[PDB]
């Protein structure tokens, strides 16, 4: 790509604000092409550590170019910002869209659908050693055409998603993505996750203590609620695995090599620019 | 995929009428989803050269994915009939592209991106042993986001196109694809085809016996000048080769990997 530097683009308008980056809506200048540019303190990601997550998102992550993770067109810096140019997603996030649904429900089709290229991009970031671990509505992006895409792992409702792991060790471990994948699963068919409470005490006592229950006015498949039942085992060490997920029975009907070539369609895509 | 049939789909509107086989646009019932369906009449079998076109598309091409081919989502047959349920490209194609910007020249980004993105196409087909042998603007497509994908399922301007291979032998080899090549960049930075005529006799004496010639009044890179010229080599065993039409200078500015990966966007793409 062309040798650029922050003087190539031209701030439009601000998408978000960090504790040590920004993002900003850009246009690359002599084009009419837009980005949402990633404007990080070089000292900041020193300070917290963060080299290795830059390292996989330049030059291992950005060689996949995983469809259902953000697309990156550019990495440059200045004297002390590092700048990562990546894909405007404008179609919204998955929490909004699925606000806006009858019910709050997807159907089947659609759910899994959505389910496969959200598995597609954890499993990718797993080989890497990336756990997501804040996996939830608000950071599914939606393309233009209404498939998934995950936002930025470096960035980033949450206590819904909390698995027991983090709330009695803080340890993360791949274990906790497949705990939200399944927290994810069951509001996406259900309309509502599995634990709730009057507030945030009893939120967390239902998710460590809680069985598991299926709404009895929602018609779900034998093989969501098995799939479902095994990523909400409490405890991580006896949790599904990734291996186990993608060979699951629900799949059924969802040609994983198909998908990553988009060529699944979501039936009932809203597309609204 | 799903299995589908004729009854699974409902035609909007007409795209194109041929011979022996029309395309359709189509809405998959009991979704918001379109596509557009080649029917083909199996009538039209019984000559050779539309049967083994079929017999590529049913047996090789479908099974090719790449981002510059366009894509093929289902095939199947009834009693009498083939279909072919692929992509709709929103953008229409490349010949009214050209024809609607200034002068009808694209910029040097936008011809070099292009001509880079139909290259890789043109290379994958030859690496699966297919023939494109129509390659012109009418058959290169445009996504609505302004990348090109060469069609592969559409119905059988074609005189500018066709090299001194065709007319001598009516004999086909790779090189005829890159000859068609080298009128298209001619054409994309110029505005114009290299050869033209009140006829189509002329047409075909200019490429048979005409040096190519560049216009006075258009200014272009001496090395696009120079991989046009290799390209357009009237001698098809002297023609300039796939892996050294890659190499040349006159992609400089211009990354394969990223191309290939849709991270090089046209710069004045005017998605209507
Ligand atoms: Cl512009
Ligand atoms: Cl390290
Ligand atoms: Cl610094
Ligand atoms: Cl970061
Ligand atoms: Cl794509
Ligand atoms: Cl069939
Ligand atoms: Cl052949
Ligand atoms: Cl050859
Ligand atoms: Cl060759
Ligand atoms: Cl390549």
């Amino acid at each position: 790509m062309e040798k650029v530097t922050k003087e190539d683009f031209e701030t439009i308008d601000t998408l978000g604000k960090g504790s040590f980056a920004y993002v900003v809506l850009v246009r690359r200048v002599g084009t009419n092409n837009l980005y949402a540019m990633k404007v990080v303190n070089k000292q900041g990601l020193l300070d917290h550590n963060r080299c290795r997550d830059v390292f996989i998102e330049r030059n291992v992550l950005s060689r996949i170019n995983h469809p259902f993770l953000l697309k990156l067109y550019w990495t440059f810096q200045s004297e002390h910002k590092l700048f990562f140019v990546m894909e405007y997603m404008a179609g919204g996030d998955l929490d909004k869209y699925m606000n806006s649904v009858p019910n709050k429900q997807l159907d089947l089709p659609t759910s899994k659908l959505y389910g496969a290229e959200i598995l597609m991009a954890i499993l990718t970031l797993h080989e890497q050693s990336v756990i997501y671990r804040d996996l939830k509505p608000e950071n599914i992006l939606l393309t233009g055409d209404g498939h998934c895409v995950l936002a930025d792992f470096g960035l980033s409702g949450s206590p819904f998603y909390v698995a027991p792991d983090v709330l009695k060790q803080r340890e993360y471990t791949n274990a906790v993505d497949f705990w939200s994948f399944g927290i994810l699963l069951y509001r996406m068919l259900c309309g509502r996750t599995p634990f709730s409470g009057k507030n945030m005490k009893e939120v967390f006592d239902n998710i460590l203590y809680s069985d598991l229950r299926f709404p009895s006015t929602v018609s779900i498949p034998s093989e969501a609620k098995d799939l479902i039942s095994r990523l909400l085992v409490k405890d991580a060490a006896h949790r599904i695995k990734g291996p186990e997920v993608k060979a699951h029975p629900f799949w059924t009907g969802i040609n994983f090599d198909e998908v990553m070539q988009k060529k699944v369609k979501p039936p009932r895509w809203v597309p609204a620019p």
